């Protein structure tokens, strides 16, 4: 069960999911109606200039180990984890004038166009995401908001491996 998401491809190593059709509210108070994937999922994300580990549970992501070309390749496959585990915070994270999802037309996908918004600019996104003090484990290191390289602070659940 190998799949395509943001030039990503997905793969699943561990865990199962069904699927429940769900509205959500954005930081703008706008209805989304998207497909939940309810189940704790373990997946490889290889796409052509970076690779990651991802485990989450519903709309939840719990770690994403990302490995990658350079930070420009690594925030690209961090935004697509993020749109991907379909958090809260992701969702709330949209916000503000225009930013709205065109739902005029039911066939179109909500999941798409979350993406095409934090692709724009992920500032919103990686500053509403939360932050936490990392451990030890030596060759990952933490991600600032900003993309900075940190040892003490890190991107709730994200942690960068070397290439």
């Amino acid at each position: 069960s190998s799949f395509s998401f943001g030039g990503f491809t997905f793969k699943r190593t561990s865990g199962s999911s069904i699927k429940r059709e769900e509205e959500v509210l954005t930081g703008n108070l706008q209805t989304l109606k998207i497909r939940v994937h309810e189940g704790y999922e373990e997946f490889t994300m290889v796409g052509k200039r970076a690779t990651a580990i991802l485990r989450k549970a519903t709309r939840r992501l719990v770690q994403l180990i990302v490995s990658g070309k350079d930070e420009q390749s690594i925030a690209e496959a961090i935004i697509v984890a993020m749109v991907f585990s379909q958090e809260d915070c992701m969702i709330k994270a949209v916000r503000g004038d225009l930013n709205f999802v065109n739902r005029a037309n039911q066939r179109l996908n909500p999941m798409h166009q979350l993406l095409r918004h934090f692709q724009k600019d992920a500032k919103v996104l990686f500053q509403n995401w939360g932050i936490e003090h990392i451990d030890n484990v030596m060759g990952m290191v933490g991600v600032l908001p900003d993309m900075t390289p940190s040892t003490e602070m890190s991107m709730r659940g994200i942690r960068v491996s070397k290439m």
